[PDB]
């Protein structure tokens, strides 16, 4: 476990998600308004399918090798595995707090499984070119995503009771400013330009996931927010 | 790419959902019916899913080669991946607009599942016989649906219109699907892949594009 | 497709699937209940998934070998398939019967969807000893969903009408009971420690599978606390 030098990365990420579940699972004992158990089903079980993805990773499981470029190249397929169910959760916490519409959940729920469907195909493929194409078509549908989260529903939230606005407001500003780094790393590491080496890389994605999930659910269980 | 024959029908498929997309993607603009949003999302996921799948096939990522009758067979896998998703969206369109209730919308779409997980099982099958075990058993869930959609659901002009039609559009087009497959290189190879692709690429793009623009014309969508 | 000592336990759930699912499909026609087509719609697609799942393993697509242990070992992953949509829609026929929240049914989901998964990865992994500690997560995982029927449910079943509240305590038992063995099966079975043979595990997981499909949707479907009003 411990001969690649990402190991310290996946092992910390593994214990991270772990104590986050454990934390939200405790804190969500004895919540009986219906909303509230929402919100603590959908964000306890987003880091809980992380940490079982961290460990896959950390166990060699979630790890393949892809030809490309002339070379074999390491790939974390996990990640994906782990971000096709964990991101429409994340977006699904937002969308309640603002009430939308179920056809506007449907669209970032589809869009969100375009993405990162998209991302694995162009994490996996073997053509070196094709890899960015399939990059481009997941860019497209995170930046459809971060427009419907500001342009789709946000005059909804204004018009909610302060509290609601108010944390969605935050959630939603960490949600774009940290959903939009992951298309940058995934640029700039392993699965596309290789300009940073594959350590480094998992260290930005853990700093990021587990900012993404348990950060952002610190801020949501944390407010009032969540009870109806 | 131009190294397979059928790549022509991919791109062109390819092209064909990317621009009926972006078609359904502005139309949706600035609609705000809560109804009508619901309609848009689904008409419009259902072409830009089969983009993707139709891109990957034109690239080559979701073609796969299996063996039986002695020989290794060109399987694109990819078909199955757009149609667990988009046939399921499709059967949503029609059971919301006759407003379905949730037990059928959960038969139809448990039915549509194993309709084309069994097509994918029987698709990736090795022994040449066994695939059509899979064939009929897909067939028979197909059957199924299409007696729901005509026996298993009082609505207002507009509504009973546009049903009727997308429903006579999806029983034609969708009953081709398993002759195809049948005749074709997953099934008996009495029609060659190349032709198989076209085929397929008119069906889908019917199915999906055409069904959609029927839809989306329609005021069926609106809620009262 | 006798090639194989388990064959024989294959061709008997697979026709016992196929039965009952025939069964449920006729029982079901003509129901108009609203709330009854729920029960009827989810509890028929549960021996039906488990039929394909079935075939799968009997006609051998769904087998593969996995090495440990100094061995090539049988795995049949279709249980995998089978499971991961007929489980959660079995703890949706329970929810709907007490009208759980929607927040506990995502939790439940949720946490089935995690116990499927990592039983998945720990039939499919290479390292012995790291098979277990997915074993642990998956069974930690069911004892939570054990724990939500007992102490989420039983509550806000007995504040139900005595129909529903009766056919749901004994639908719960009968869950509990079941669903408990299918981890000791997988410890001692070919996907563990090996101590019993695969025709064996095979016989097991059988009669516990039709008992827990096709026996719970009888018992389920057979009862009047499926109708609403
Ligand atoms: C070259 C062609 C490019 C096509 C790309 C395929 C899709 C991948 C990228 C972006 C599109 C993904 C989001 C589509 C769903 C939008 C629902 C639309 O409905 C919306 C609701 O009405 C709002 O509530
Ligand atoms: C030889 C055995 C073959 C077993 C069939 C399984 C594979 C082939 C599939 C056939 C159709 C499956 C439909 C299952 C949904 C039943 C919903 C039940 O009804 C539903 C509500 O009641 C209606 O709203
Ligand atoms: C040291 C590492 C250990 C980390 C544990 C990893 C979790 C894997 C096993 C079980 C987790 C499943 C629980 C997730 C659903 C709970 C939602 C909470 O629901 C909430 C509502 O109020 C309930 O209605
Ligand atoms: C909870 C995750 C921490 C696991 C670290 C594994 C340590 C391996 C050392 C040999
Ligand atoms: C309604 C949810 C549909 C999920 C979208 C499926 C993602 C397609 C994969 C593209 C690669
Ligand atoms: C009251 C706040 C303390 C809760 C403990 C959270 C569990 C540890 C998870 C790591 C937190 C990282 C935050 C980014
Ligand atoms: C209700 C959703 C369940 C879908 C069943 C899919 C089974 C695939 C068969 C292979
Ligand atoms: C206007 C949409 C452009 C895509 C072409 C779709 C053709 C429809 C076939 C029936
Ligand atoms: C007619 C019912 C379907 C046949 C299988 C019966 C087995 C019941 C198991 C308890
Ligand atoms: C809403 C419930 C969907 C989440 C299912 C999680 C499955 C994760 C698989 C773990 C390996
Ligand atoms: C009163 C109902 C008790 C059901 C438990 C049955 C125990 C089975 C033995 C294992």
């Amino acid at each position: 476990i411990t001969g690649r030098p990402e190991w310290i990365w996946l092992a910390l990420g593994t214990a991270l998600m772990g104590l986050g579940t454990l934390y939200f699972l405790v804190k969500g004992m004895g919540v009986s308004d219906p909303d509230a158990k929402k919100f603590y089903a959908i964000t306890t079980l987003v880091p809980a399918i992380a940490f079982t993805m961290y460990l896959s990773m950390l166990l060699g499981y979630g790890l393949t090798m892809v030809p490309f470029g002339g070379e074999q190249n390491p790939i974390y397929w996990a990640r994906y595995a782990d971000w096709l169910f964990t991101t429409p959760l994340l977006l699904l916490d937002l969308a309640l707090l603002v009430d939308a519409d179920q056809g506007t959940i449907l669209a970032l729920v589809g869009a969100d499984g375009i993405m990162i469907g998209t991302g694995l195909v162009g994490a996996l493929t073997k053509v070196y070119s094709y890899r960015f194409v399939w990059w481009a078509i997941s860019t497209a549908a995170m930046l459809y995503i971060l427009y419907v989260l500001f342009f789709g529903f946000t005059s909804k939230a204004e018009s909610m009771r302060p509290e609601v606005a108010s944390t969605f407001k935050v959630l939603r500003n960490v949600t774009v400013v940290l959903w939009s780094a992951y298309p940058v790393v995934w640029l700039i590491g392993s699965e596309g330009a290789g300009i940073v080496p594959l350590n480094i890389e998992t260290l930005l994605f853990m700093v990021l996931d587990v900012s993404a999930k348990v950060g952002f659910g610190l801020i949501l269980l944390r407010s009032r927010a969540i009870f109806g």
